[PDB]
């Protein structure tokens, strides 16, 4: 059950203003892993949207992909912070690419999304 930890090491740069699959190169020690553990986080304040965003995060081989998704739910105009994680394993697959897609572009206003490669085996 065990595995290499690797921190929170980013992944890259999350676009909060696209819906198109934004794709992310893992690092080097990740590339001969079979595994990779990663960890999505989110937070929307006075947002400039307002919907739910299922956020897919997925690796894929061939044509198979390996599928997770995150809520993020901004509204807009409101004074609080909302805010959402989760942390899961996905296949090490041969592109050595792993993948986000915003369903809504929760726009970048007060909010934000994190996204790290925790851990692999
Ligand atoms: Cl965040
Ligand atoms: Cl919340
Ligand atoms: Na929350």
């Amino acid at each position: 059950a065990t595995w290499t930890s690797l921190g929170l090491t980013s992944l890259g740069a999350v676009s909060m203003t696209t819906t198109t699959e934004q794709s992310f190169t893992l690092p080097v020690a990740a590339q001969t892993a079979s595994q990779i553990l990663v960890y999505l986080r989110c937070h929307s304040g006075n947002a400039s949207t307002t919907g739910a965003d299922d956020i897919r995060i997925y690796t894929k081989e061939g044509a198979a992909t390996y599928d997770h998704y995150l809520l993020m739910f901004p509204y807009a105009g409101q004074g609080a912070v909302g805010y959402n994680s989760d942390s899961f394993w996905l296949p090490k697959t041969s592109d050595n690419k792993i993948y986000l897609a915003h369903s809504m572009a929760p726009g970048s206003a007060n909010s934000g999304c994190n996204f790290y490669i925790t851990g692999y085996k």
